[PDB]
This record gives structure tokens, sequence and C-alpha cells, in this order.
DNA sequence: TTCAACTGCTTTCGCATCCCAACTACTTTTCCTCACACTTGTACTCCA
């Protein structure tokens, strides 16, 4: 079974409001092991095994 | 002694006007490159 999720950051943000939040890690203020799941994009490797709990995208 | 509006009730889980942008314009930011009018002698004879 095939499933498919939007993950939009525009969903909030009014179109006046200037950009907020961006795809990516943010330097200096870390938590670890989130780099088990996601790439240096804030993106999921694709082929990965996710559970309920684990981050699908930073 | 009756007509006519005001009346709560059908199930049982879970499903499911303001802003932005376009292209073409015109403009400013300045820094770099020279000319244009003025003047004393000297030169060629000038009139004594």
């Amino acid at each position: 079974m095939y499933k498919t999720e939007k993950v939009d950051l525009a969903l909030n943000r009014n179109r006046g409001d200037p950009i907020t939040q961006h795809f990516g890690f943010g330097n200096d203020e870390w938590p670890k092991e989130w780099l088990e799941k996601l790439d240096e994009d804030g993106l999921p490797y694709i082929g990965t095994y996710v559970e309920e709990g684990d981050p699908i995208c930073a």
C-alpha cells in the first residue's frame, strides 16, 4: 500500500507575510539522531524505515 | 365547547478594498580627459 503526504510550509503563511521557515538544519542549535533518518537538506533518505514518532523532515 | 400553531422525539461503533509582479525608461552616482580665452616679448619692416 502506498501513501503520499504533502509536507507544506506555506500552509500557515499569508501571501504578504515573508518567508519564515526553511527546510534544512540550523547550525549551533542541535539535536542529534535526526541524522539517522534525514539528510543534509532536511529531507529523508528514500528507502528508509520509519515508525510513528520518527522525524519525516526538518 | 372546538381550531390552529408552536414541538420534542427515529441509531448503535466506526467510517468520512488590499497587495504583489513586468519591462522599458530615465536617471542619478561620480570620476576621469582636455580645451578656450587672455597676455609680453620678438620679428618684419615702418618713417624719420
